[PDB]
């Protein structure tokens, strides 16, 4: 069905952004097991496979508005070195997509698309439970220092 | 462990291998569905998804060799717009793939690293299936036509 | 609870809308059915009674906002002659049920009725997955000509 | 027991027929898989196996009645280069082997050697249901054409 | 895919290795029932079957390669008089195998055909394994006669 | 139904045959239970009533043919007084039986009784698996010796 | 089967390397259960026993290159008095272990001993999982203090 | 718990003589299964693993009593060329290591370690237990030969 | 039946060894779960109730001997004020009754009342096995500091 | 093993108090139930075959130490004609074999024979248990007369 034009350049900067967040928390999934929180790192890899399907909402959408969906880039990637650095980097990239799927659900809203509209106030809504889950762990490392915050998480010893 | 810089960037070319199969897969699986071939999308779904799991295989090697993965960019995607070019696409990267792969399980032999010369031989094993599984369809578009070999995996209508 | 009168109007219009549809899918199911075309004829009872239930909403919220309900009667039919115009006709009646929804939205909307309004854009979403549905068996028409795709779905011959 | 040297010289020519029959039909079968027929292929697997039973049973014939199986050799190959000189070479070298059976059948029946007798005659039936399955599905070739025909044996891709 | 010819040939050449071996433990197989020793008959059956599915890794690879499969001749049988020339008959195959599979993988490795080493090398691990099986039966032919092992084996009497 | 005479007086040339295996064999197991050999002593018991079975086919066979059936005498039974004796004995006697009932099938077929025939072709083809049996354990005691032979099969002692 | 002579020297360099480890991490497994960190004892325990594995596998590959398996000696054990010296000690003998079966691969090789090859390959492969094992909970005691870490995996205390 | 010095020394001279043990049982196992006596081979495999069973018992006490235990050397190893002489090799340890027991459990009752003493003791019992079993193997050896005793033990063939 | 005299003034004297040590232990168990540390309380709760199985087969010895056991008194307790003194008074304790059970066997020993002795000799070692354990935690404490180690006891909130 | 000549005499001793033992509580079972006791006579029976179990440590023991076990004569045997007798001559029985056990356990303890001395040791206390057994009816007897203590232990009347 022809969509709205703008509403599928936010559809395909909203994929851009998935993208991204699915390689960011992949990546530090993978860190943080390297560093041995296999608890952070459980989440984390949790998180990445959320955001694949947020990503996956997007192409969907994007083809049934006969747009061309684009995988080819991602944002800039933020790449923690410590702990406290990965929270860091995951909390500015979900500042930054609950702000834009804010923008793609008000347009979107402006020109009618109400299903666009929902899947972006959905989507806003899962942004702000993770940025919940981030600003929860930094106040930790606030509150208990980085050091007390990462040992906990370091989990259990494998087979 | 401190790993042989060339193979850690052999391993980061393959990361940026699969990670551009996993979104050109992936992206081919929601065409197909979107065009009513839901035989080929579920198969094309689930190709993506291996390929996934080759992306987090290097991404651990590299942490492991203390070099850092890059998944920033991808190699420029191949997008179909007919089933038949949706096949020749993907068949075009595999061989990439494959040439690469073998490239690093050569090179890593002749520095030793074994466990990375395995990993990327295991690999190169696993891209040549995906490449018998497209070869073997465009054998059947050229025997059949494109109508009759697509018309067969339309699959079955949602409940 | 007293509701506004021009909502209690566009419920109205929708389960009119509503009752069309069903009536329309349900004759084009048993045409399927008498064709021979058992698994287009499977979905298409289904997606009659999906509108059923679509019928019932609205009666239960015109009732809520003490509202007179008219079941009596129907926008006109549009009836296929073949598999294609079937399609067709559907999606023709699809696209306008969606329009009105957008705009029975839109108005609740701006009298405070969010209630209402989500029950349109719940309604609107589910539309364009109707829509979608038939314009993907359309391009399967345009793409592999009609007698290969409804040869597909004949189906299977009952015991 | 020792045996009639013609019997077991019918045995032994039989034994050859089986083995040719075994690989011929072993060989097809994967032929017909890497062409993407899978469903011919499933089949072609079975009567190959098929096929090895009845090899087994030549050989513990002969040497029961003292002779000395010959599995050196095979009669010549016939390979096909598409589905319809696949269907024709196995059909041919059935006609041989039933025929072949027939005589061993009589020879034996000549000599009093019921059991050996028995077993060309169970066997030149197994063959004759070979020849049935054969000749149907180059029936259908005939009335369908080539093309429809191997569409319908495509079947399911893989996991 | 298509592969390189002379990796062709070599695989070819174990295609014949391995049906020579399919049709040597089947016949021994049979052999060793005929004389009695039912355990050692089951062991040999089961060997076969194991090399049946050698030859058929052969095929495949072949075909994916682009070449095509010789089944028709066999390497000369080497068929024992008493259990003793049936082991020294299969341990002198093996032996051949064994090395036609290291030369094969040692070709194939030379010019990147990293999968088709990697079938050379397992199977030249498996061939080991039955070289191994079979010196073993020596051994204990050697250290305490070939009476005494083989009535060990002779196994249960049939219901 | 009334018979051919000649025929019923094979069928009951044939249940003296059967009757004189039942008795031989019966007594030969519990030759061979007295000795200590209990695996033999199953096997001879098992042999046994599998001849019950073959004179029960008889004494149906005559019967349906209006003739009268004699058990009133078995031919000369052979006793063993060692193990390799017991075997030579059964031998004998099966041999006898095949050729009687080669001969009752060969009569049968020329005078049209094709259900007596195939009879006579069934117990044919059952004493020949019996003459294979006892001609391996022969060759067994020929090899090994009668010593190791018998000894294998003493089988377990009871609670 | 005779082997190479230095294969089977580096084989049993690879016995006496193995057995070194087993000792090593059993002794440090059971300091771990003495000192109190019941969980790092756990996988200590579980390592130890991997190797013992890693031992069983050389002793069988020298026995069937007809060698002559030397258990006699270890190497120098490297015993920690902290739970960090501990560590230390383990990747020390790990990094030695890595190395030698670098080096048996290439040496087996380059003689066409596939076999041993993979089997130093395979066990190359799981010497770098420790290393990776090691490094990591070396990490964590650089980044939180040994205090940190060693308190974590205390573990429960028995019934 | 400060420990008697010379009670840890017995306890360390005991730990010598289980590893010596463990090691010599284990290499008798995988002897014994290269030359093909499968059922010694499996005794003598639980047999080493009983050892080290008893090797963690001094192992743990040693450092209960806060001594160094000293798993780096073995005692001289004596390894069979033949059945007999393995047996005869595992006996001799065997009468050694009960005679240290011995010695060990007197001294520690003599400073009333009496933990220490039932120690000894009772891994005293286990190795006359030991004794019995290798004693009676060598019985057979001599009232029945080696071959005949040998031949009992070769067990069943893999599948 | 009659006993020593004196083993029974050591019988009396262990119990009330034990009566004091289930006790000791019972307050500090619940010393402990008011302290909050309840995976502690759960153990030394544990430790009381394993005591009270020791006192009871004192007594159960004592009236078998025909003496009176006396549960009247206990020995001083030793009831701490932060968990490090509840661990060094239950230590204290647990060496002064292992010392009590060393001589107490040894008179029994002297006198031949072996199954007091066994008695006497089995409590001992329960004894070390608390001792190692107290040991371990005082351990603990000293390398970590008493914060650490009561932090990783302090075990799960009650429901 | 050869064994002490005088701990053999001692075991030799004890075989034959246990055999005396278990002929005197059988033969008291059966006195018992035949006097219509059956609560005592099943008791009785249960105290026979633990004897029983104990003759044979003894046999296989004695036979371990290369002694020759003499099961020819029994002690001299007491046996009741009143329950109280029965209870009493038992005891007194269970007080010489208890002083037997002591004799012996010193005995093999003074030569280092210690599993022999745990023998012993373990059946003292065994002994003791029987002398606490009858040591208590005979207190029950005295308490409340012989009538009320048998009438207890009539138990009930056979289906
Ligand atoms: C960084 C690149 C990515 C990596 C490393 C990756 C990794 C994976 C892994 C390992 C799994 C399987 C998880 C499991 O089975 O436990 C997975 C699942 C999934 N991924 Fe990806 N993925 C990546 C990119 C993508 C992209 C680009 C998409 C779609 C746009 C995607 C969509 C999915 C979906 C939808 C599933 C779940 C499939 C199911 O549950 O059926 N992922 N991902
Ligand atoms: C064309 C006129 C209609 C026809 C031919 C029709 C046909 C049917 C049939 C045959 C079923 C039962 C389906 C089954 O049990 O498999 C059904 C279910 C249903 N229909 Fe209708 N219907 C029609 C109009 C209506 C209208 C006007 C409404 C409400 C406004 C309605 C609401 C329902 C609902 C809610 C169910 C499911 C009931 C349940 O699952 O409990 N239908 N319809
Ligand atoms: C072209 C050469 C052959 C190939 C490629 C081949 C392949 C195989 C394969 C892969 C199987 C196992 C099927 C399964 O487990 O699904 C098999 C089974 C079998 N084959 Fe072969 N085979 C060959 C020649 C032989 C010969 C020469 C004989 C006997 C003369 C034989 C007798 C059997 C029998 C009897 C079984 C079934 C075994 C059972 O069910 O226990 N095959 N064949
Ligand atoms: C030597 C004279 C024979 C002896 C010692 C004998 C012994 C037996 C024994 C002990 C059984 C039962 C086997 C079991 O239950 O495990 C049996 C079964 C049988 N016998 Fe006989 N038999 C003799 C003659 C006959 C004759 C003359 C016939 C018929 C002509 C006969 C027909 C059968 C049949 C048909 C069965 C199996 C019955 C069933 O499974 O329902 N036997 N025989
Ligand atoms: C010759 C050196 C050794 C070899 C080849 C070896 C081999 C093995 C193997 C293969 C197993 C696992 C058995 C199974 O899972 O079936 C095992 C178990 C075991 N080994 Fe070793 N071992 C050796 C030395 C040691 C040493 C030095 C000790 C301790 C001092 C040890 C203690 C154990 C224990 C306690 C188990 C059983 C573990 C359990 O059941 O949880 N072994 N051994
Ligand atoms: C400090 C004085 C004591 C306290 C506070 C105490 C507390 C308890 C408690 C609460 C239980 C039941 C545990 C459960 O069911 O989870 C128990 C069990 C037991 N107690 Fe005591 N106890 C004390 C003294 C004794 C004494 C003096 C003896 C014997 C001399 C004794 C022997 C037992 C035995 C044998 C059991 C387990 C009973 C069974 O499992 O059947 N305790 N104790
Ligand atoms: C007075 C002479 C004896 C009599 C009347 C006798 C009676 C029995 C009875 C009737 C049983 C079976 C109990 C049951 O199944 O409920 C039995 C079991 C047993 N007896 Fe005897 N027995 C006698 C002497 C012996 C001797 C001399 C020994 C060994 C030296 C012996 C060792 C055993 C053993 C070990 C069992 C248990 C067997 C098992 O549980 O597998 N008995 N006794
Ligand atoms: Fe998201
Ligand atoms: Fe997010
Ligand atoms: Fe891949
Ligand atoms: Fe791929
Ligand atoms: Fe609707
Ligand atoms: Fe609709
Ligand atoms: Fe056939
Ligand atoms: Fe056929
Ligand atoms: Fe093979
Ligand atoms: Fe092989
Ligand atoms: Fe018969
Ligand atoms: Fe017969
Ligand atoms: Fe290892
Ligand atoms: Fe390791
Ligand atoms: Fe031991
Ligand atoms: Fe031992
Ligand atoms: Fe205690
Ligand atoms: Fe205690
Ligand atoms: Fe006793
Ligand atoms: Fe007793």
């Amino acid at each position: 069905m022809k969509g709205d034009q703008k509403v599928i350049e936010y559809l395909n900067r909203g994929l851009r952004s998935e993208l991204t967040a699915v390689s960011q928390y992949w990546l530090h999934y993978r860190m943080l097991e390297d560093w041995g929180y296999k608890d952070l790192a459980k989440k984390w890899r949790a998180e990445s496979i959320e955001e694949m399907a947020h990503a996956d909402k997007f192409v969907e959408r994007i083809l049934f508005l006969e747009g061309l969906p684009n995988l080819q880039t991602l944002d800039p990637l933020r790449i923690g070195q410590t702990v406290k650095e990965v929270l860091e980097s995951d909390l500015a990239a979900e500042r930054e997509a609950r702000a834009l799927y804010q923008e793609g659900a008000a347009y979107a809203a402006s020109v009618g698309d109400f299903p666009s509209k929902n899947l972006f106030e959905e989507l806003m809504g899962d942004e702000e439970h993770h940025i919940d889950f981030l600003e929860t762990q930094l106040d930790l490392v606030s509150k208990l220092g980085l050091e007390l915050y990462a040992q906990h998480h370091i989990g259990k010893l494998d087979d």
